[PDB]
Order: C-alpha cells, then sequence, then structure tokens
RNA sequence: AUACGUCCUGAUAGUUAGUAUCCAUCG
RNA sequence: CGAUGGAUACUAACUAUCAGGACGUAU
C-alpha cells in the first residue's frame, strides 16, 4: 500500500540528515522509502540545466527492474521521468542531443554502465546531481563498475555534495565465519561513506511475513544405488510431492509452486517428465504443467541453442505465470531476485544453496500461507549440512544484532581507501575527458569494432607474455599490445612492469590509449571520430 | 629427563599466485 | 566477443600452531 507508516517515516527522519542504507526485510516494499524521499525534495528539481539546475539519477542493476521502477516513480508521483537502457543504443548520440535530453527530462534511470560512459568521456561534471539512488548495494566490491563512479567523489572538488540513498537485503556476498562479519561491513560502509540502519517496529510484517517465514522441513534421499528408468531421488521426489498434496487433497484450490535446480539440463528434462506423467489421468496430475525460466540470455553470441530463452520469450512466460495460466515451474537461480512472483507457499530446493546471500535469498522466497521450505539432501551430509545451518543462523542473528546505535561514521576511513598505480589521461585536466586506468580495454575494443574494416571476430588484440624475475627474483610480468594494421599505427608497444598478469595488460593498455589521441584519431571527447564514413 | 636456539618431515588454518569446472549479470 | 561477481577440485610459495625426526647450549 502507499501509505507512509510511523516506524518508516522514523527511518526517512534518519536518513534526512546523511547518507544512510536500509536493512529492511525482504517483501516490505523498501521502495517506498525512495519514492517518500525522491518527493521530500521535489523542490530543488526546477532548476534549468542551461544555467546551473539539478535533476536525479537512479541505478539498477539489470534490465528487468527498470520498467518495474519506472512504472512505480511515473504512477506515484506528478514527475515527467525518462528511461534509460543500453539496448537502445545512446552511445550513438552526440553533446548537443545529449543536452537536448536534459533539458526535456526531469528524472533519469538507467543502468550501471551508462553513467560510467557519460562521466569518463566528459558529457557531464558530477556537479548539477543532486541525488543518487543505491539498489542492491552490496555488489559493490572490488571493481564492480559502483565504485568506479564512486571514485570520482573524492578525486574531484566537493563542490557537489549528493546525498545517498542504500537499500539492500543482503550486506556480505560470499561465505563467512561468525567472528569475520564486522571487517567486511566496515570496509562496505567506509567505501559508501554512510552507516547501515535496520528495522524497528515489524508490526504488519510480524503477522502475515515474518510470522509466515517458511519453517525449515529437510528430507533425505536415499540414492544409495516408467520411474524405474530413472534416478531414485525422482521417485523421491514424486513421493514427497504426493505427501505435499496430501495437503492441497481438501485444498485443491490454486497455488503455484518453484524448483530451483542449478544444472540446465537437469530442468530441461524435469518439464518433459512431468508433462508425460501428467497424462495419467491422475486427480493430481489432472493439473500438473511445466516451463522454462533457466538460462536467461546465456551466452549472447550463439554458441548453443538452449530455445536461448528469448527476451520476449521471457515476457511471455513470466505474464503467463503471474496471471495464474501455470502452476509449476522448473527453474534456475535467475528468479531469485530482482522479480515480483505471485505468492508461494512450496519450495522444492532440488539442489543445495551455494552461500550465505543465496540461502537468505531461497529462504525468503516463499510468502503463502503456510509455506515449506524444503531441501533434498543426502544422508551421508546430513550433520555437515546441519551445522553449516547451525553457522548461518548465528551469522545472521550477530548481524541482527551488531545493527544497534549504528551512528559511527566511516570517517578517515574513506580518506584510507586505496588507489590505483598509474595516473589517468587527463589532457585537459578537470575540463577535459579522464581515461582511468582499469577502463581503457574496453575502450579500445569499442575504437578497434568501429573503426570502418571487415568485422572479423578475430579482431581482438594481440598480447605477448613473458615472465621475469626483479633484482629480489620476485615474481615480474610484462605484455606487449598490438593494435590493428589498417590503422596507422601497426607496431605493438609494450607497458611498465606490472607483478600480475592482468595489471600489465590494464598498465599497457593506459600507456597505448593516449596515443591514438594525441595524433588526431580521438574527438574532443575522447570518443572514437564522429565524422560520417561517407567523408 | 626438562627448557632454549638451528635444520628436516607430516597435520591444522589463513594469505598469495597458476590451472580447470559450474552459475549469474550488462555492453 | 569483452567486462564483472560467486562457488568447487588440483598445484606452488609464505606465514602461524601442533606433532615427529636430527644438531648445539643450559639445567
Amino acid at each position: 500500500e502507499f501509505t507512509p507508516r510511523p516506524y518508516q517515516v522514523e527511518l526517512l527522519e534518519r536518513a534526512m540528515k546523511k547518507n544512510t542504507i536500509v536493512c529492511l526485510g525482504t517483501g516490505s516494499g523498501k521502495t517506498f522509502i525512495a519514492v517518500m524521499l525522491i518527493k521530500e525534495l521535489a523542490h530543488e528539481i526546477r532548476g534549468p540545466f542551461n544555467e546551473g539546475g539539478k535533476r536525479t539519477f537512479f541505478l539498477v542493476n539489470t534490465v528487468p527492474l527498470v520498467n518495474q521502477q519506472a512504472k512505480v516513480i511515473r504512477k506515484h508521483t506528478s514527475l515527467k521521468v525518462g528511461e534509460y537502457v543500453g539496448d537502445m543504443g545512446v552511445d550513438s548520440w552526440n553533446k548537443e542531443k545529449w543536452n537536448q535530453e536534459f533539458e526535456k527530462h526531469q528524472v533519469l534511470v538507467m543502468t550501471a554502465q551508462i553513467f560510467l560512459d557519460i562521466l569518463n568521456h566528459g558529457f557531464i561534471s558530477l556537479s548539477q546531481v543532486n541525488l543518487l539512488i543505491f539498489d542492491e548495494c552490496h555488489h559493490a566490491v572490488k571493481n564492480h563498475p559502483y565504485r568506479q563512479i564512486m571514485r570520482h567523489y573524492k578525486n574531484l572538488e566537493q563542490n557537489d555534495r549528493p546525498r545517498i540513498l542504500g537499500l539492500t537485503a543482503s550486506v556480505i556476498n560470499s561465505k563467512c565465519k561468525p567472528n569475520q562479519v564486522e571487517k567486511k561491513i566496515k570496509e562496505l560502509e567506509a567505501t559508501l561513506n554512510s552507516r547501515v540502519v535496520t528495522a524497528s517496529d515489524l508490526e504488519e510484517v510480524a503477522v502475515q511475513k515474518y510470522a509466515t517465514k517458511p519453517k525449515e522441513i529437510i528430507v533425505s534421499y536415499n540414492s544409495d544405488r516408467s520411474v524405474e528408468f530413472v534416478s531414485p531421488k525422482v521417485k523421491k521426489l514424486l513421493e514427497i510431492l504426493k505427501q505435499y498434496f496430501s495437503n492441497n487433497n481438501n485444498s485443491s484450490k490454486e497455488l503455484c509452486g518453484i524448483i530451483f535446480v542449478e544444472r540446465r539440463y537437469t530442468a530441461y528434462v524435469l518439464y518433459k517428465l512431468l508433462n508425460e506423467l501428467s497424462a495419467k489421468r491422475d486427480d493430481d496430475f489432472s493439473f500438473i504443467k511445466c516451463d522454462f525460466v533457466v538460462g536467461h540470455n546465456s551466452s549472447p553470441s550463439s554458441k548453443e541453442k538452449s530455445t536461448e530463452m528469448n527476451s520476449k520469450k521471457q515476457k511471455e512466460v513470466l505474464k503467463k505465470f503471474r496471471k495464474g495460466e501455470c502452476n509449476l515451474l522448473v527453474a534456475t537461480s535467475v528468479v531469485e531476485e530482482g522479480i515480483d512472483i505471485p505468492k508461494c507457499n512450496l519450495v522444492v530446493r532440488f539442489d543445495l544453496p551455494k552461500n550465505f546471500r543465496s540461502y537468505v535469498q531461497s529462504k525468503g522466497r516463499a510468502r503463502a500461507k503456510n509455506s515449506k521450505y524444503i531441501i533434498m539432501v543426502e544422508e551421508d551430509e546430513k550433520n555437515k549440512f546441519q551445522e553449516d545451518l547451525n553457522q548461518y543462523q548465528e551469522i545472521e542473528k550477530i548481524l541482527l544484532r551488531l545493527c544497534h546505535n549504528r551512528d559511527a561514521p566511516s570517517e578517515e576511513d574513506f580518506d584510507s581507501f586505496e588507489d590505483e598505480l598509474l595516473p589517468p589521461y587527463m589532457p585537459y585536466g578537470t575540463d577535459g575527458p579522464r581515461v582511468t586506468m582499469s577502463s581503457a580495454i574496453s575502450l579500445l575494443h569499442r575504437y578497434c569494432s568501429k573503426l570502418p574494416s571487415d568485422r572479423f571476430t578475430t579482431l581482438t588484440p594481440k598480447f605477448t607474455y613473458i615472465e621475469q624475475n626483479n633484482e629480489e627474483e620476485n615474481k615480474m610480468f610484462r605484455c606487449t599490445l598490438r593494435l590493428p594494421i589498417n590503422s596507422p599505427l601497426r607496431e605493438p608497444i609494450t607497458g611498465q612492469p606490472m607483478p600480475s598478469k592482468k595489471l600489465a595488460k590494464r598498465s599497457a593498455a593506459l600507456e597505448a590509449c593516449k596515443k591514438l589521441h594525441e595524433m588526431g584519431e580521438l574527438d574532443d571527447h575522447l570518443l572514437p571520430v564522429k565524422i560520417s564514413r561517407k567523408n
């Protein structure tokens, strides 16, 4: 419901001061907080951008969330928003087109990479950004593009101070032990320079969502050795499904279930088996249906058929599942997060959870009456899996226990954040574009592809490798970077001595990058020359 | 018989680097 | 094709603990 609540407006007031990250539970409509905040600061956007007004930018990982968020933003606000995705091909635009877009629009939504491209090629300054929103921020580890955005936070001046919002459901994306939960949290908070908050009053969540969490039922298959032609786990799965339908015999009403699988072929064949067995005229089998949502885009450049699970096809199958046409869904770990599904009360984890975050998200999925979180585990690993579950549960407990009086800011830990190894190529300083050390490879590939020639798939640049040792005889590396022969330059160049292979690659790319600009092969914005091929 | 210092082998855990496999994402 | 993230198996080095073997000193 689109109604403000006391226990959420208190968090709104808490976040009004500085940048804040919320750790509200799943299914709580956390986007309500974001829309409320975007409503609160609506009085600063009227400023025109010919003279220096401010707009808002939104960050989203993947395509399906784009329209989902845009719909809510457009529905519950009078603002004239725009939608931008990489599929349309906006990179072909020029400065004036982008400026017209800025003048026309009020609120802009896009994926992660587009902001990298706009900033780095100098199409706009970090100024004039009233706000920024970070959903599923816990991806900002190592070299995710969020970190490359936030690099410009400190290198540039602090003349603009955009407030930072924080939405997440899990705060660590790798396995951990209970004694090591504070280190990663402190590091992440330092990177984003914010404070993580938590829920206070789950007055309505504890009634129909928190209390309706799936109680764990663990069942051991006994694979110690026409259904006789398949593995015993299949027969046990049929038996346990029949046990579940022992409940649905009286409750023959509509319901939907999720069967998470790992291997693609497993998902492929379970649908065929289910459809074949649905013809036994059984009362349970009288309503049995199956369909694929697995694989997603998979390898975009063919390399497999798999029906390819086309984006249009995915939209079709998701729509037909949401409406209630089908009941049983066979999936890989693609629907676990970032999409709305009709309520379910039966999850068959045909394969075990991998790490902490995956287990949390999988357990959170079921929401209907008497949800049953089910795990099929061999009897011989039952104790190991039980102690792993104990470890996960204590990690969750200490996580929910540490988030009290979290009013301490990182402060100097943000300054302590490390840097790269070489200065970026900045021909005109802050008045010119930038080329970071860790982004030259993609730009070189892009220029080579856009370089007028036959688009051979083998056109990837040629590199040579050599292993040496320094004076102290540590491991050392070096590479040489080839550029296309059709280009005015042909001879390859060698970079600086880096201690790892990929570091040497990136350094070589950076060193060669400025070379093509300085001789006039790059525009004023370091982009590939936009002169038409007719000329 | 004990303690301290040096060399070697095995077990425990962590860091670093190499190889292979599997899943997911966008460009 | 590129760029990212997660997990498993093998290998190598470093570190710390323990065990065992060898040498020297003290009791």
